C-alpha cells in the first residue's frame, strides 16, 4: 500500500530518551520510515524551544493534502542546518524514536510510504 493508517504516540519533548534518528538526512528519513513501520515512532508537537532540545537532522511529518477515517495524510521532510529535503504542507510535529515514554495523546495519520 502507498499509504498506511498509523496512530502516533505524542510525547513531551522533556520525556524523550532518544532525541533523533541518526546523523545524515538519508539516515534519519530511513530510520523514521523503519520505526513508523515497526510501531516504535513517537511525535513531538513543535513549539517555541522544542527543536533546540532535539537532535538534527530533524524528521517532520507535514500535511500532504486537505483526512480519511480521521487520519490526516502526511509525508516526511528532513531538515539539517536550515535546509529541508522535501516540500510539503504544515508541520504536524517532529518524529523521534519511541522507547516506552508515556504519551499525552495520539495523532491519527495516513503516511505516504
Amino acid at each position: 500500500k502507498t499509504h498506511v493508517q498509523l496512530s502516533l504516540p505524542v510525547l513531551q519533548v522533556r520525556d524523550v530518551l532518544v532525541r533523533g534518528f541518526g546523523d545524515s538526512v538519508e539516515e534519519v528519513l530511513s530510520e523514521a520510515r523503519q520505526h513508523l513501520k515497526d510501531g516504535t515512532c513517537g511525535l513531538v508537537e513543535v513549539e517555541k524551544g522544542v527543536l533546540p532540545q532535539l537532535e538534527q537532522p530533524y524528521v517532520f511529518i507535514k500535511r500532504s493534502d486537505a483526512a480519511p477515517h480521521g487520519h490526516v495524510m502526511v509525508e516526511l521532510v528532513a531538515e539539517l542546518e536550515g535546509i529541508q529535503y522535501g516540500r510539503s504542507g504544515e508541520t504536524l510535529g517532529v518524529l523521534v524514536p519511541h522507547v516506552g515514554e508515556i504519551p499525552v495523546a495520539y495523532r491519527k495519520v495516513l503516511l505516504r510510504k
